[PDB]
Parts: structure tokens; sequence; C-alpha cells
């Protein structure tokens, strides 16, 4: 459980699709501030990170209950990635960009509760306007 949630961040940091590949299932589901992505998607967003060439760096997480929270920095901006892992597999992903450690709370209570992706969309819409 750890690992998958390390492993998907480990090929943001890497840059390496290959890696998420691994690690995501056809039912992953992926909000980045506020547009969604499933499955295999989630893949492409790593190309467009290595086919970008800003390093993406993992500083520091923890882990509450189901939900991990990593602190990366991307080269520079505070960007957070909200993990829910269940049965070895990454369910869902939260990535947000210079917000308040309030909205990074709320939203990890959300997925603690293994909220639908329409409600923290609209969860999200409702806290940036
Ligand atoms: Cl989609
Ligand atoms: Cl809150
Ligand atoms: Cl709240």
């Amino acid at each position: 459980e750890e690992k998958a949630a390390r492993l998907f961040i480990e090929a943001l940091e890497k840059g390496d699709p290959e890696l998420m590949r691994k690690v995501i299932s056809p039912d992953t589901e992926m909000l980045d501030n506020g547009r969604t992505f499933t499955g295999d998607e989630v893949v492409e967003y790593v190309k467009e990170i290595q086919k970008r060439g800003e390093q993406w760096h993992l500083r520091r997480y923890t882990k509450r209950g189901n939900v991990w929270l990593f602190e990366v920095q991307v080269d520079t901006e505070q960007w957070y990635v909200i993990i829910l892992v269940r049965n070895g597999r990454i369910k869902l992903v939260v990535i947000l960009t210079n917000v308040d450690e309030e909205i990074l709370k709320h939203m990890m209570e959300l997925m603690q509760r293994n909220v639908p992706i329409e409600e923290l969309r609209e969860q999200l819409e409702k806290m940036l306007s």
C-alpha cells in the first residue's frame, strides 16, 4: 500500500509513465486542480511532465488513515499530491498547487470517506470560487 503510493510519486518525480502504468488501474481517478483523469490518462499526465522538463521533487509526506499526502516542490511552487489507496491500488488522486492547509485537510477528509470524484470536484470548485 505504501509502495503503491510512493511509486506513484516517484513516477511523477522521475517523469516515468512506465512506472505509473504499474501502480494505477483502469478505475484510477485523478483531479488536477479541477480537471479529471481516468485510468491510462494518468500515465499521459506523466508524459506531459517529462515532455516539459520542469523537475518535480518529492520533499516530504504523511499518511492519514488510507490517505497519503505528498508535498512536492515543482521548479518554486508547492504542489500537493493526495492519494487514497485501497487493495494494493491507487483509487483516488488529487493534485493541488499553492493552496492553504485547510483545503488540503478538507480534501483529505473527503477522500478518507471515499467520496465520489464528482463530489471532490464540486467541493474544490466551491472553494476556489
Ligand atoms: Cl477523463
Ligand atoms: Cl476543513
Ligand atoms: Cl472544510
